[PDB]
């Protein structure tokens, strides 16, 4: 079950993503293994306008998407703008964020029709 995770950041604030998942695999004895995987830009400070597409394989399990907005300097405050765990692996999911620092907004769009 191929899938794509599209992210769009148009908000007037610094955002951070934390996207992790497991890949299902079988060893030379053929029993189950879940391999932790993560987006390479996890924890990176991102500012508008930013877009990306993350390809997700059919053996992907335990998809977790965490989106935070940040503030402060040397040390940062954060509050969660979006957070879902064990997201259904669908054909195409688009998560878009926008708005202001004090009023961040988010849309999660699923397409698996």
């Amino acid at each position: 079950r191929n899938g794509d995770l599209l992210l769009d950041h148009s908000g007037a604030y610094v955002a951070q993503y934390y996207i992790t998942w497991n890949e299902l695999s079988y060893d030379h004895q053929g029993k189950e293994v879940l391999t932790p995987k993560a987006w390479d830009r996890n924890g990176q400070d991102l500012t508008a306008h930013f877009t990306t597409s993350i390809p997700l394989k059919g053996n992907v399990r335990n998809l977790s998407v965490k989106i935070r907005e940040c503030t402060g300097l040397a040390w940062e405050w954060w509050r969660t703008v979006y957070e879902k765990t064990d997201l259904p692996l669908v054909r195409k999911r688009t998560i878009s964020i926008w708005g202001t620092t004090l009023y961040p907004q988010v849309e999660d769009k699923v397409e698996n029709d």
